[PDB]
């Protein structure tokens, strides 16, 4: 009907799965661009048999992708740091066609425009906000999602909840706060703004009260939750930052983040500003899981671990 | 006609694949077990093209395994790390079987029992001690083949000549030596070895005179090859000692590994025993290809880096 019609770039993605799932759950035509090549083929047919259209093609193909934009009113691109700038080749069909409503680049982690990183996150980053310079420039309506830590990412990560060791790895003191979401609700609050005019043109970042601890209480918490007791083994800080600068690329990247969300906790470093939107606050009728809820899942019916690619 | 049946375990993987093809260009009859769910679908497809037989199942599948071990004469494994102690379904197998006349279990690597890495490592190859010492006691004929450093796969992590970087990381000293070897040829003078009764029941290295380097005179060489100096970085030993202690796993085994491998030197750190076999000195018909052809290889026409699963 009235739905907005969406366009989701990386959609076979991690988190760009969550987004595909959850504008089809809201009943939004949803609309899935991927290469011609990719093994995500078996996600392809769910998607299709939720009701996606899958659009194979490249970012190389600019008349496509213009032909594309003229049939959605919203874009969202959820593709991984080696090709922030390449969205500059989705930019460019969004100016061309003229019609698109709102546009989300790739950020959905810190928000960049107001903090800052070791230099092997710092480049990345940059990029980010060089796409955000250009939006702006265009005047190309937007919407910055600062979406934190994808949860079962990190609680698969920092409590390796599938290793029976007895040791568990800290970061630093383990005393920073930072914020983590469940990717399920991350892919749905992030439809929702796409379309809700309080979002329009500004930053949205997910930061439930519920969902902000340390790693050494998240530590605690799951030792409850299952009955052991780990030895905690700390990596200092000055050993993390020295890494980032003798490691190779990529390798130096994981290092780099892991400093600046776990030792410098810039996902809980600031206040918000005036006209930034926490988007808990947002819907009276849904909620982010909980960190509670979350270690529940992982104790009933954990999901696999991933690795971002660099 | 005449030529031993050879049974590959693993056949899709990085090492496997060459091992599946060496054996199709010698003319043997190549049976491929391999995972009903393998993504390796186009590689298969390859194989099937080139002559193998396909086979697929789970190594669960005892009864299907031993009735497959009926119809061969070799069997090779090549399969990941955290599938060693799994090569003990292989060799129950082989066991009810009984006709087998040669095993080579997944090593192609170093030679575990004539050296000791750090814990992390030290784990992985104790388990590969595990399936020799079970295969000796079963007095099956075997042949164990430390095929030292896989040349394409080390080129490309010490050197990563598909980044334009100014720097480059040593680890530790870089004057530790060590030996590398092309992939391909490991893969055909592995299924030589396989049926050559020189190679009976004894351990085979591959240590070709013209493949032993260190990371600096590496470095060198690439730099003469390429018209371009890098600035060289050094990660201290003390240095990555420690983070084999604080890192979780499996992340620090490939520190570990690199200890071994390029600051113990443990490819380069023994002399031969009375009952080696050094590859190089079996067939005057054949040649290891040099770092120098290695090297000209990776100006010319470069393979993709790779990642082994821990
Ligand atoms: N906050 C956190 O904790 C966190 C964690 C992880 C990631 N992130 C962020 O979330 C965003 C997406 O990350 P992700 O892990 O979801 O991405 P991903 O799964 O690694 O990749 C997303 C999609 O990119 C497409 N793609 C891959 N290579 C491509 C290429 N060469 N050219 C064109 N398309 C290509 C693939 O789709 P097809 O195969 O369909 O083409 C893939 O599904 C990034 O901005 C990332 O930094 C944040
Ligand atoms: N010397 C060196 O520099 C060096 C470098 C890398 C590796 N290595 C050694 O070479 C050997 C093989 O390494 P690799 O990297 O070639 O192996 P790989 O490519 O990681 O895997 C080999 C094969 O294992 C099968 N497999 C994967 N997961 C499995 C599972 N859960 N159950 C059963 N089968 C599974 C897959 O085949 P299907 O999909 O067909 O089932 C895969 O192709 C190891 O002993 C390794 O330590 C040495
Ligand atoms: C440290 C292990 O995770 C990562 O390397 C990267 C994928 C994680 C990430 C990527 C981009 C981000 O903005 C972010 O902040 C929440 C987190
Ligand atoms: C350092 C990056 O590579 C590795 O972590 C492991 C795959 C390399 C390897 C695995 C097993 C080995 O025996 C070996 O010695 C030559 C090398």
């Amino acid at each position: 009907g009235m739905k907005s019609k969406i366009l989701i770039f990386g959609g076979t993605g991690y988190i760009g799965n969550h987004m595909v799932k959850g504008s089809l759950k809201l009943g939004h035509p949803t609309y899935v661009f991927t290469r011609p090549n990719s093994s995500k083929t078996t996600l392809l047919d769910e998607f299709q048999s939720l009701g996606a259209i899958i659009v194979k093609g490249e970012l190389d193909e600019h008349e496509k992708l213009v032909e594309l934009m003229k049939k959605v009113d919203v874009v969202i691109s959820a593709l991984a740091f080696p090709q922030i700038l390449d969205q500059f080749k989705i930019l460019e069909a969004i100016k061309v066609a003229g019609n698109i409503k709102r546009f989300l680049p790739s950020d959905f982690g810190v928000e960049e425009d107001r903090i800052n990183a070791l230099p092997p996150f710092e480049a990345l980053i940059e990029r980010q906000r060089m796409i955000r310079r250009a939006i702006e420039e265009a005047n190309i309506p937007y919407t910055y999602v600062s979406a934190n830590c994808f949860a079962s990412y990190f609680i698969n990560y920092l409590l390796r909840p599938y290793d029976p060791k007895d040791e568990i790895t800290v970061y630093g003191t383990g005393e920073a706060k930072f914020a983590m979401n469940y990717e399920q609700d991350i892919g749905l609050y992030t439809i929702k703004v796409a379309t809700d005019p309080r979002a329009l043109n500004r930053v949205v970042i997910y930061r439930p009260s519920t969902n902000i601890i340390t790693q050494l209480e998240l530590i605690s918490r799951w030792e409850k939750k299952i009955g052991k007791k780990f030895k905690k083994i700390h990596v200092p800080e000055e050993e993390i930052v020295a890494l980032t600068k003798e490691l190779p690329e990529p390798e130096n990247i994981p290092i780099a983040i892991l400093h600046c969300l776990f030792i410098d906790g810039a996902t809980m470093s600031y206040d918000f500003k005036e006209n930034d939107v926490e988007a808990s606050t947002l819907y009276p009728e849904l909620k982010f899981t909980t960190i509670d809820e979350l270690l529940d899942i992982f104790v009933h019916d954990p999901p696999p671990p991933a690795s971002a690619a660099f």
